[PDB]
């Protein structure tokens, strides 16, 4: 593939630290070597020493004197190398990705650590979008992905979606515009790429299936455009086992996948993942090493650990409990919807993560009804308006997240914003 | 001050985070509220349960089961409210800056940490440069600010220095292309900012004086540019006291100042801070927003646990213990460079930092002699091509980090430098 194209000028004129250098002539040198290269600071300056964290449970992650150095050192802009070799052999077990052997020119499988997956997606978006380019998406969508393409000058535009995602119908009709011969002129403005969540999308809950999947990289292929995979409820799936995902079917090396540890290891922590092809990857590296140089050498080290101990079973065994807890949660808010809001509601049950999307019948905005009415009443839920492009336009629907209330609690928020439908409705 | 001609369209189209708003009706109803309307995953999925860090020395951190949970999730975008506070403060006591008072709108001090200070100076440089926009720097200038300038396409303007920094009559001969009212003038492209690292310039180690920041303020007033005052080495100063910053003298509001922890508390936390007039430390988190999210929640309770035990005079009683190491690193380097370098080499004795820069006499290029002679010795250097806009241009310099070795190493390593130095000495 040419990756040239999906990359602006900005992005291709990145250079690597003169560090890089440094590293690749380090591992072509004696062993016991003095270095006054590196701007490292002397790690016996720092003040904390030694740590020690508890784990689920009886287990312990233990920050020895030499480790707590490190974890408190400057460290490499991919990651540090024992989670992302971790990381690789991990993603080669879930997804065995066709591009793993290709050479680094073709779309070579490239894994870098990130601080949490939002920066990656922000990068891929930065490297990727010039003013005026063509995008596609299913609207409504993460509110955060949005936020991010409205700066960036680009069009939007809008695929058809339905309880099993993105509909492959819809995509072949909106690409029925452009020839397939138009990726490769210059004058003409081909879509840069797909951009979806998967599994349990942020806000409807709905999921692609893998038939769905195979027709849209056959689309992704056809019309030469890139897959954006943002996944961050890949590990929050109701069902058992896993839908295979579109890095698993990638001959083309075209996807580039997010990865998050937000919902199953720590949001707060800031670790997250990307995997896709070296020569775009390689570009995402270049801006994280002159912005964040590098994510928390510390929390790498904290996730790493856990992650060595645990084993890919462990790992998986965790998810697998996770999965469990966020099911019940999913029963309970499915539960309370069926006892308030039959006849005055419309909602999916959702296929993984942590939200229920829920569409208010007579009513045309629900705004008003919710950021005011219900916060008097003492219930809050996200207005829809906030997932679509434009934002401005009216919407009756709502995202309610099930993660972290009772099914008291949602008893109580329920209750209440069926009053407040039946209280919308009888106004003249 | 008029903020949005410094900026760019797309930094000015950026938009808050729906969760913000939220917020702001969350204080405004009523106080046992059932919110389903977040993002946020279940804490209580988390595998970290309670960590205990030791202090220097005797001391102790500790996270109990709810401080951990808050450790483990997302937190505000710039920062988490107690170590924005105390950082406030420390800012206030160290530079009382003139704008602390001042209406949002006319620049009114404002603070955000940042994921090390690297990705303030990069958000910054971001939220500034069209190309084509002309900027003002010294050279040789930090490695990282010039990878990140680059592939910005804005003109670099390189102002004279000798060993007290900038010269201000270069900066005033330079700026005399232009005319004071060019600044008012959207056809004129005059200077956006200056950069300076005042305090041992990255990789000089030459200090800008009081009377030549004053100068240089004056010009910046005068023909109405920022100032962006990246002081990484700050608390790292050689000379009694410190000087006062562009920040204390900032009567305008138009210095934006990047402060580090990187050579001080830690490097691999990547916990900095940025502190500017709120219009443009605003355009900065809304940028954060979209990328990182936030930093470390857990690094920050660590640094903000730190912090406020130590108290303001506990802090600056470790920097002193800081200053007095590097001092004593200072010593030995130029103890090394005086017994194998003398007649070979050229340098000045840093006023702040961690590094010595070496010109070697006799050679107009020093790469090969650093990047391949010296690493087979055993001994790494750096270049000093790395540091100017033309890296591709000979250069006889080399920076040589005190932060690390010991005086044995020094030995050692200039032993090995004087060495080679002699063989190109006799190659015709
Ligand atoms: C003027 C100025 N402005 C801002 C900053 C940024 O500081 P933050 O940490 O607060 O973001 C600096 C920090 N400088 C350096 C930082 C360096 C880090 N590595 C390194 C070495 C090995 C592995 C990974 C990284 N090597 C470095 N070298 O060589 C440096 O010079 C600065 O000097
Ligand atoms: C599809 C998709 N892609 C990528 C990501 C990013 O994940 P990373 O953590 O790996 O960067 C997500 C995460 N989503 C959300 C994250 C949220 C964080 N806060 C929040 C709440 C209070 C204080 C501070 C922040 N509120 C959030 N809300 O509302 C979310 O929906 C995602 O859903």
């Amino acid at each position: 593939m040419n990756y040239a194209r999906f990359i602006t000028a900005a992005s291709a004129a990145r250079n690597p630290s003169p560090i890089r250098t440094m590293t690749d002539i380090l591992s072509r040198g004696p062993k016991s070597m003095i270095s006054l290269a590196g701007g490292l600071p002397n790690p016996n300056m720092f003040p904390f020493k030694t740590a020690v964290i508890t784990v689920e449970n009886g287990k312990t992650i233990q920050f020895g004197e030499e480790m707590m150095k490190r974890a408190l050192q400057y460290s490499p802009s991919a990651g540090i190398p024992e989670l992302l070799s971790w990381l690789k052999q991990l993603q080669i077990k879930l997804h065995n990705p066709p591009t793993i052997h290709y050479p680094p020119s073709q779309g070579q499988m490239d894994l870098c650590v990130t601080s949490g997956s939002q920066q990656g997606l922000c990068k891929v978006f930065e490297m990727i979008i010039n003013p005026g380019d063509n995008v596609l998406l299913d609207e409504p969508a993460y509110s955060g992905t949005l936020q991010s393409l409205h700066p960036l000058g680009c069009n939007i535009i809008n695929v058809a979606s339905d309880e099993s995602g993105i509909v492959p119908d819809s995509l072949r009709d909106i690409l029925s515009r452009w020839k397939p011969e138009d990726a490769k002129n210059p004058q003409k403005n081909t879509p840069k790429f797909l951009y979806t969540v998967p599994n349990g999308n942020n806000p409807t809950g709905n999921s692609l299936t893998s038939e769905r999947k195979k027709e849209i990289y056959e689309l992704a292929r056809k019309y030469d455009f890139l897959i954006i995979e943002d996944d961050p409820y890949y590990f929050l799936q109701f069902n058992s086992g896993r839908v295979p995902t579109f890095l698993s079917m990638d001959v083309d090396g075209r996807v580039i996948r997010a990865d998050s540890f937000s919902k199953i290891i720590s949001s707060g922590l800031r670790i997250g993942f990307l995997t896709g092809p070296k020569p775009l990857i390689e570009r995402v590296i270049l801006h994280i090493q002159v912005s964040t140089l590098h994510p928390s050498t510390f929390n790498q080290l904290m996730i790493s650990q856990l992650l060595h101990e645990w084993g890919e079973e462990g790992f998986m065994a965790h998810v697998d409990r996770v999965i469990d807890f966020y099911s019940n949660q999913k029963d309970a808010i499915l539960a309370a919807a069926d006892k308030w809001l039959t006849g005055l509601a419309e909602w999916h049950v959702p296929a993984a993560g942590m939200f229920l999307w829920i569409k208010v019948k007579g009513i045309n905005d629900v705004k008003e009804l919710i950021e005011e009415k219900a916060v008097k009443m003492g219930v809050l839920m996200l207005p829809g308006n906030a997932f679509y492009v434009d934002s401005s336009a009216p919407s009756p629907y709502l995202r309610a997240s099930f993660s972290s209330a009772s099914p008291e609690q949602m008893d109580v928020a329920f209750q209440v914003l069926a009053q407040l439908i039946k209280e919308s409705l009888l106004v003249p």
